[PDB]
DNA sequence: CGCTAGTACTCA
DNA sequence: GTACTAGCG
């Protein structure tokens, strides 16, 4: 998530209703809904007790979309990104800590406190996601498990013209170069839509409305793949990018002190970290639903060697990739949990 | 004014 | 994943 991006470009947003996309196809960042609905039954999840409330919670939204003549594509997070492993470890430690503390408060008598910790302990597994997948596919709703981050997969589906809008809460979708993003959507169909073309309505951006410059800005402000230099947020990064008559981003990164008059000295590690972050935003592996193969989010440019981009996700055989995409192969255990086949009983 | 980091929150 | 803001440059 880009910390503060939604508030920074709020002039590019407008209140809409999803009836706007009647007859069209939209993709869904389902893990948001999963995280929301899991909270309704955090006690049972923490205690290990069985619960299927989040399933109905998601299917509620799904049916809401279906009622307005919309075809929703539920997209799920797949395997872990090495380039994001920091935030993943952080959140893991967080959830585990709140879990142990929750158990402690459970055996201390503290009720609401332990329940709160349980809310802050929920780890969305592929099992729950697969419950939602079966529940959705039972009603003809297409589902897709990304090879890695759902963000990149959604971005691809939107760029490929397969879907016309992305339903999510994460601002990263804009940094991935999505055209239309529906945020803050409730269970009725009311949400805030940010359009890429409307980024020009943001006076603060300046000439930083192009996909490349916008990406550079989001990265420089601080993303999930790279922490920002101390003292650098959205405004100063956008300032740097505005005051630059140079397409070569690296030289600009080095001259950040000049462009800001802040006397900043950049570490040599941060340059490579930036290269890696940009390469992750650009070339993270996604799954083609049509050709059924692992491709990068954007086509490889001639100035990059795919061999060096393992942190943007490593390749597997397209059979495995397809079985993952269908939700048959467990993301964690890598063992088969289902045997669904889109041929026997999208992807056309 | 901008940015970091801590707090609080997503359900019902 | 989010929003809010007190402390501070
Ligand atoms: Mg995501
Ligand atoms: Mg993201
Ligand atoms: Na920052």
């Amino acid at each position: 998530g880009i910390q503060g991006l939604l508030q920074f470009i709020k002039e590019a947003s407008e209140p809409i209703h999803v009836r706007k996309y009647k007859g069209q196809v939209v993709a869904v960042d389902t893990y948001c809904w999963l995280h929301k609905g899991a909270i309704a039954c955090a006690e049972k999840l923490a205690k290990g007790e069985p619960t299927d409330r989040y399933v109905g919670f998601c299917m509620k939204f799904v049916n809401m979309l279906l009622s307005h003549g919309i075809k929703p594509i539920l997209v799920f997070d797949g395997c872990t990104l090495p380039s994001k492993k920091e935030v993943e470890r952080s959140r893991r430690e967080r959830r585990q800590a709140n879990l142990l503390k929750g158990k402690q408060l459970l055996r201390e008598g503290k009720v609401s406190e332990a329940r709160e910790c349980f809310t802050r302990s929920i780890n969305i597994t592929h099992a729950m996601a697969h419950k939602v997948i079966k529940a959705a596919r039972s009603q003809g709703v297409d589902c897709l498990v990304a090879p890695y981050e759902a963000d990149a997969q959604l971005a691809y589906l939107n760029k490929a013209g397969i879907v016309q809008a992305i339903i999510t809460e994460d601002s990263d979708l804009l940094a991935f170069g999505c055209k239309k993003v529906i945020l803050k959507m409730d269970q009725f169909g009311n949400g805030l839509e940010i359009d890429q073309a409307r980024l020009g309505m943001c006076r603060q951006l300046g000439d930083v409305f192009t996909e490349e410059k916008f990406r550079y800005m989001c990265i420089l402000s601080g993303c999930d793949y790279l922490s920002s230099l101390r003292g650098i947020g959205l405004a100063k990064a956008c300032k740097v990018l505005r005051l630059a008559n140079n397409p070569d981003i690296v030289k600009v990164i080095k001259k950040i002190g000049h462009y800001l008059k802040m006397n900043i000295t950049v570490p040599e590690d941060y340059i490579n970290g930036f290269i890696r972050a940009n390469n992750t935003f650009l070339y993270q592996l996604v799954f083609d639903p049509i050709k059924r193969k692992l491709i990068p989010l954007n086509a490889y440019e001639d100035d990059v060697d795919p061999e060096t981009l393992s942190y943007a996700g490593q390749y597997v055989d397209d059979s495995i990739a397809l079985q993952i995409a269908l939700g048959n192969k467990d993301i964690n255990t890598f063992e088969q949990i289902d045997d669904y086949n889109p041929d026997t009983a999208l992807y056309f």
